[PDB]
């Protein structure tokens, strides 16, 4: 039909296990796509599911990959376990002995970057054969290499070294569909291929987004698909668990134990609370599910292209919304016009992913998350009236409004954290010295200077340099801040012990831990509340001061005729035309005489200019935090101003009463959020328990 | 001789004026160079001067150009006036009726960037004809297009619009030699072509470096050549005067009046004082002269290549000396082994250049000068022992040692200026409020906050952004600092008036102006001491705080198979070889099975890493200035520390006595330098007067 397709046989060694035979199993199809992802249908491209005597009707998985090795891809593919569980499911109206026919997509990204040890595994499965890729077809550049087949072998064990494949009477067929882009176009393009391309052909019911390296549990995909029984749910997500290795031998890295605790409390407290209202801020791209009908239309338009209505110039939201990439989908689904979709959190389905283990990789990873969450929250709050233009009933609309206000309260608290941390630190360290005089004077001065030097260097290195160039310094900074936090804990314990012997710093901070602990107990998963709490506490002054500074200082990732030839022989003789005619010489001379007598750059450069002027206006964050510091501590010359006024009608005081008032406000304002999230987690568990009963 | 040369005739219209005839005048020579600049001789390349019956012996001009229009190049070429003066010179042993035969080079830089309205002028002179450039010759890429001729027409007037050429009995011949590089290789390459190339062929006596747009006076080149009568002088330079337009109608821009005053005091005070000792730190590249024998060897090696002795890794001086580009020549000439060359300043020869007129262009220009001077001074001080290994007598060696120590004292004063300015500002503004209470409290706080915000924004914008993107902000910053300086002057005048009615701020600062004025009077050029003093005073808080911050924050200018094809007919049928043999399929499958079973980047990136780690260690300047601020004002928690100590055996004081002591030290330390430079200028003028008498 004007398109290039090919159909090769597989190696007879595969046939040896396959016999232990239809046209689906013995052959593979290589369609080569050259068009745009949004044209597969009208360019006469098909897939094997639409070719049979009765076309197959798909019920359910996109696995994005870039350069992951074969162990990560093996883990994702092994998590085949879900498909096997779903065929062996007996008492069901949707799944049964032939369930695999209703489940189908591995989107690679560029041939140069792909790890050929993973192409090895894809070929072992039988979904790729080298030899017949075609880098252009009839003056049209190929864009996609689509291999398809239907294997019989399953990954059954994964050591640290090898992936074990087998083909028995107990394995189940898998309808693989391997897409190979010839070039890296970033993840958004891959999702573009998955949603605007093959999803329009297959017409699935649910689209589940996995991520190479993420291993769903033995039932997790089934438990996620069960969330969509409710005809209102539009998206869903499950728990993401840090992979702690064999014998939990990766819970030693303090950067991995920190992330384990952080993920675990994010799931227990934040996600259940959000799911009560009906709008989860981010559905993780490593393990999420969308009802296809829910996202078609406005959500995908906003995700892939952006706010289309725009002039030639740049606008804030329209030209910056690309920084909140996969979080636009959630907001546009929940607030869709004339539809009542909601987002649900399923805690019965988990997936264990791999986390960064070195400080530079970790910083670069969180640079994306922090900018995405900040821009997404600003967009959600500045556009929350859309909630009232949607189709929900009035109760749900009120709940969503309350949740949006609570989420903005949280983002504001997080914006003022640079100053909250310093103020708590300096108020506490000066107060202990004023109380006891012994050696806390010198430590107060020393720690002020250490904080100042580390913060100065973090601004300078993040604005100018790159984390890979200077890793020793970032490790040293994290160690310095850990020691500072230890000193803060010692000071609080000392002050409280002496005060008891002779106060609210224990009634508020103790509640936050007791409430954290009780929420973990309610969730029936408390084992992180001791193995990894200390690392989080110690690596927490660095999540406030190093990841935030780097995140805001690197918002946008800026990036600032042949008129002759002479060939001669060994002798060196040749000739060409020479402008011999003196009239033409005079003509050229008069041309230059008259030339003497006749007395914005690229859109890319203009866009880079705009992007770099918006990264430099958000940092100048610093002023609004210093305003708080100056008001409370009376820095900035304000105390001098008050003293001079008193003289006009004197001496400056060491520590004032604004410090006490503020340092109470922060402790109770951080106890309040823990209280709210504990109540939310309790409601979630209780409602789930009644519905299960 | 294996090289491509060509010899075209000129237009007969030129012949019309030339008649009003030898082979030098009627023809032009286009040699095309493809080799390296240091190979012109042994590759059998010549110039017309070596071809005559008796080869010409050159006595004396390289004019670097990039994209200057035809007015600037016209001005440089007009300043032909010097050659005419030198032929009409009667009573001389070197110059006479045929002096032009001893004077010869215009080094363009790339055909793409050259302003074709200047190619118009070069063709009007008769030294370029389009039609026979050859972009490659016998598998060798052309590197240089060398046109040569010997004109008769002279530029006699330059309006704002046109350049007036004429050919009479009164004009004089000029031996032009137009070099056109096919690509931009930066100025260092052009000087490489000028010195290592054509200068080895011509063997001149003096090499004078002009720069397109700079117009030497009617006698300036002759007066510069006269400095080399002394067989010890190795280099020389003249005064550079800002071009103030017709009717001085450019002395209105405050950025141009500032630069006029700055250039004028640099010439009067700095350069005469340096020339007394015998070592001028920078000979400006816009108008300088070097005795060719003086610079051959070590100076040119260090200028063009660098400290050759080096390992694979990077070292500070060896790998950063390229930032001090034309200042290495001076240091290496003066301290040359077994030679007693000195550098001399000639005030009888001037040249009027064009200056930047918008803040972004000005900032980008001074970014080069400040980094160059800082690295050159560090290199000169860290290597000053070389002075004692040279050939000078002991008196000159002692004088050079004293001068080197004085120059390091100056560079240290300039390194601590960021803190000196703030300390003077805050001590003065707080002191006036403590004295009079009226409305100086509020102004003290307001100006502290304005200073803080402008300095924060200058760090952030210079570390992240570019000056062209944000020009409104830099203009606003300069205005803010001008207002601050006005307030500083008001405060000092008010305090002094009240103190006289009831002190050293007038005996020191008044001396600095009286000494500036007296030096200008001695120099017989005082007219800048009123037309442009106010602009310099007001635009001076910005030379300390905006150009220095930008200069140190931008030290180094960082910059971070086809395996198929298918063509078919309209029907779409074709065939190629297919790996049909199943044995080869099994072979490939086993190849991937075994692939599964088998379980630093570019030198440019490493160099960029090193460069960006050295720009980030020099800024972290900030700490050593803040140490001074903290010691004097008792910021940084030191005053709190003292108060807590006093309690351990209380209240903080507003203003202490360290402020008074420091604020005396700065005023007298800035009066001392003015005194030294006044004495130096006086010695220079007096010695020149006796030698002239
Ligand atoms: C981040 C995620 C996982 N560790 C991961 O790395 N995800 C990548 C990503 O987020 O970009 C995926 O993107 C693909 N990719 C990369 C470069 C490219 O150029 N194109 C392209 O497609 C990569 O191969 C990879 O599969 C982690 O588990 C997680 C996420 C959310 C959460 O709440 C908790 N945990
Ligand atoms: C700066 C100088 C003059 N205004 C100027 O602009 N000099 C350029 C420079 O310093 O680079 C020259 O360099 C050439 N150039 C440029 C780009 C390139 O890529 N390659 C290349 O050769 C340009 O054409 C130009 O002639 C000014 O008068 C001055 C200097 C010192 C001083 O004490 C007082 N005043």
């Amino acid at each position: 039909n004007g398109n290039f397709v090919f159909d090769s046989p597989i190696s007879k060694t595969l046939l040896d296990q396959y016999a232990t035979l239809p046209n689906e199993f013995k052959f593979m199809r290589y369609q080569a796509v050259t068009c745009e992802p949004n044209q597969l249908a009208e360019k006469n491209f098909t897939v094997r599911q639409l070719k049979y005597l009765t076309p197959r009707e798909t019920e359910l998985l996109v696995v994005t990959m870039y350069n992951e090795d074969h162990i990560l891809l093996g883990r994702t593919l092994k998590g085949m376990d879900n498909v096997k569980y779903m065929v062996k499911k007996k008492n069901s109206s949707t799944w049964g002995p032939d369930a695999w026919k209703k489940i189908v997509c591995i989107i690679s990204d560029g041939r140069s970057k792909i790890n050929e040890r993973s192409l090895a595994l894809l070929s072992s499965l039988g979904c790729y054969q080298d030899g017949f890729a075609k880098d252009e077809i009839n003056e049209k550049k190929v864009a996609m290499h689509v291999y398809e087949h239907t294997t019989m072998i399953n990954i059954t064990n994964i050591s640290e070294s090898e992936v074990s494949l087998e083909c028995n009477q107990g394995t189940v067929p898998i309808q693989l569909l391997f897409c190979l882009k010839e070039q890296n176009q970033k993840k958004i393009n891959s999702h573009r291929w998955a949603f605007e391309g093959f999803a329009e052909l297959l017409r699935p019911n649910i689209v589940t987004l996995l991520d190479a390296g993420t291993m769903p549990g033995k039932d997790s995909i089934y438990q996620l698909w069960r969330e969509f029984r409710n005809p209102n749910v539009g998206g869903a997500c499950g728990e993401i668990r840090t992979d702690l290795g064999k014998r939990f031998v990766k819970l030693l890295n303090p950067l991995v134990a920190s992330q384990n605790f952080e993920y675990k409390m994010s799931n227990i407290l934040d996600k259940t609370t959000e799911s009560n209202f009906g709008f989860i801020t981010v559905l993780p791209g490593a393990f999420s599910a969308y009802r296809f009908e829910a996202v078609r239309g406005q959500p995908l338009q906003k995700y892939f292209y952006g706010e289309i209505m725009e002039n030639e110039g740049f606008h804030f939201f329209s030209s910056n919304m690309y920084l909140a990439e996969d979080r636009i989908l959630c907001f546009e689904v929940v607030t869709k016009k004339n539809c009542n979709w909601i987002l649900k959190y399923c805690r019965s389905s988990y997936a264990s992913t791999d986390v960064p283990e070195r400080v530079p990789e970790f910083i670069l990873q969180r640079r994306r998350w922090l900018n995405g969450s900040f821009f997404a929250s600003v967009y959600s709050f500045c556009h929350f009236y859309r909630v009232w233009s949607s189709g929900h009933n009035i109760g749900r609309k009120l709940l969503l409004t309350v949740e949006f206000f609570y989420l903005f309260f949280n983002t504001l608290i997080s914006w003022f954290s640079l100053s909250s941390f310093f103020l708590v630190f300096r108020i506490l360290t000066v107060s202990i010295a004023l109380a006891y005089h012994s050696a806390f004077n010198v430590l107060s001065v020393i720690f002020l200077w250490l904080y100042g030097i580390c913060t100065l260097s973090t601004f300078i290195l993040s604005l100018g340099n790159k984390p890979k160039s200077t890793e020793k310094f970032y490790v040293l900074t994290c160690v310095i801040f850990a020691v500072m936090m230890i000193y803060m804990i010692f000071c609080s314990i000392f002050m409280s012990v002496k005060s008891f012997q002779n106060r609210d710093i224990v009634i508020s901070l103790g509640s936050t831990y007791c409430l954290y602990l009780i929420s973990s107990i309610i969730y029936l998963q408390p084992w992180h509340m001791l193995t990894s709490f200390i690392q989080y506490i110690l690596l927490s002054p660095s999540y406030i001061n190093v990841l935030n500074i780097y995140a805001f200082c690197n918002v946008h990732d800026l990036s600032w005729n042949p008129l002759g030839k002479i060939n001669t022989t060994e002798d060196g003789t040749f000739k060409m035309e020479v402008l011999v005619s003196s009239s033409e010489i005079q003509a050229n001379y008069d041309k230059y005489l008259k030339v003497l007598n006749d007395f914005e750059p690229s859109y890319d450069e203009k866009k880079t200019g705009y992007y770099a002027n918006v990264r430099s206006l958000v940092i100048i964050w610093v002023i609004t935090n210093f305003i708080i510091v100056a008001v409370v501590l009376e820095t900035g010359g304000i105390a001098d101003y008050i003293a001079m006024k008193s003289i006009s009608t004197a001496e400056i005081p060491l520590m004032t009463s604004k410090a006490s008032i503020y340092f109470n406000v922060i402790l109770w304002l951080v106890a309040l959020s823990a209280l709210i999230r504990f109540i939310g987690c309790s409601i979630y568990m209780i409602v789930r328990f009644f519905k299960k009963v």
